[PDB]
């Protein structure tokens, strides 16, 4: 959705640490994979998008959701996030568990 | 612009440790509050959006700039930049300096 999109009611950043630049294009495969088109029909689901770190170190997925609700229980109480969860924490590479940081989009400075 | 569009070339996500909500508050009213007309001029800017971390001990910024280049000209190298940190480092409550982690757009899922 548009950054500042009204319907954006609750945002995750998950920071997975990792061990360089293969790894991050290998989680970022494994997450964005085909097999993972059952959250594009999660009520509430607005995006997820992976992002590379520039120095190679980090996958960080910035996800738009509708509500806190929308994430933990549509996404959250699926099993399938439970297997998703799994996989990407039995990738080779990783250097730590993911972190996330859950937020609220509060302004937005945009170009007219 | 949308977060999966193939113009946002680089991405900055900047955390600003605060002491609790109304910092959060008053912060986010700071960085909208005209301090930054300036930014949204300036070519290759595509959005900055100040999020609330939900915890109440955060605000992130997730900026869109179209490319690596023109987020150094434009806004790094511009002593507006300067500025824009001096207003943002002068509020109470603000308890560090802020963060910042720089990547690159890899994948997305959007919804259907
Ligand atoms: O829970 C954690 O602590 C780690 C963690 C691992 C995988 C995922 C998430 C996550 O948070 C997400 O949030 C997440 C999201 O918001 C939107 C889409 C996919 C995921 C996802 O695949």
């Amino acid at each position: 959705a548009e950054v500042n999109d009204p319907r954006v009611g609750f945002v995750a950043v998950v920071t997975f640490p990792v061990d360089g630049p293969a790894t991050q294009h290998k989680l970022v495969e494994l997450a964005t994979g085909g097999v993972q088109e059952w959250i594009r029909e999660v009520p509430g689901f607005l995006s997820a998008t992976y992002h590379a770190s520039t120095d190679g170190t980090a996958v960080v997925n910035y996800a738009q959701w509708e509500s806190e609700q929308a994430y933990r229980v549509n996404f959250g109480a699926d099993p399938r996030s439970a297997e998703l969860r799994e996989a990407l924490s039995s990738l080779p590479g990783l250097m730590g568990p993911p972190k996330a940081v859950f937020m609220t989009p509060r302004g937005a400075i945009l170009p007219s």
